[PDB]
């Protein structure tokens, strides 16, 4: 997260961190069994880590739980990054906690121009910033046309833009499948873009409203 703030006591509880031997990738907890992160940060087998502020250090609070699947949106295409979505089962539940509690998944879609929360362990491009303490940040939605025009005709259905066109704040490599929060819910899952706060080039999301029935049906297979 580049021009964020270390995340606020108690404030991000359904944040997890994706570990293959060291983080790679976030995740968010949408219920006691399940978390929804990006499809390119797909391997076959997570250990999920949650209750996480330092990823360096343990703190006490923290959850390690290993998959017992790994589900890709059927629909994921790598050459443009379609359908950046992914189910996650816990191959135990999660105890929810002060530290640890899930988001809901949104039906509707937030309007251009809601403020919304991102936040991850990535790249900070800060030199007094810790990549290793949560770190968030407020990004509003930007315009359909906005986000089109900054990546003309990379844009789908399954994605939006959030972030400032003027360049400084945005979320960056190892933040994604992290969450993006409007009105407390899961309307974004961090997915790409063109460096990182770099001026006319945003922050591209996967739109969670959009997936909805995909993502209720396939846990429901219990
Ligand atoms: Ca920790």
């Amino acid at each position: 997260i580049v021009g964020g703030y270390e995340c606020k006591a108690y404030s991000q509880p359904h944040q997890v961190s994706l570990n293959s031997g060291y983080h790679f990738c976030g995740g968010s907890l949408v219920n006691e069994n399940w978390v929804v992160s990006a499809a390119h940060c797909y391997k076959s087998r997570v250990e999920v880590r949650l209750g996480e502020h330092n990823i360096k250090v343990t703190e006490g609070s923290e959850q390690f739980i290993s998959s017992s699947r790994v589900i890709r949106h059927p629909n994921y295409s790598s050459y443009n990054i379609d359908n950046d979505i992914m189910l996650i089962k816990l191959s135990k539940p999660a105890t929810l906690n002060t530290y640890v509690q899930p988001v809901a998944l949104p039906t509707s879609c937030a309007p251009a121009g809601t403020m919304c929360t991102v936040s991850g362990w990535g790249n900070t491009m800060s030199s007094t910033a810790d990549s290793n303490k949560l770190q968030c940040l407020n990004i509003p939605i930007l315009s359909y046309s906005d986000c089109n025009n900054s990546y003309p005709g990379m844009i789908t259905n399954a994605m939006f833009c959030a972030g400032y066109l003027e360049g400084g704040k945005d979320s960056c490599q190892g933040d994604s499948g992290g969450p993006v929060v409007c009105n407390g819910e899961l309307q974004g899952v961090v997915s790409w873009g063109y460096g990182c706060a770099e001026p006319g080039n945003p922050g591209v999301y996967a739109k969670v409203c959009i997936f909805n029935d995909w993502l209720t049906s396939t846990m429901a297979s219990y």
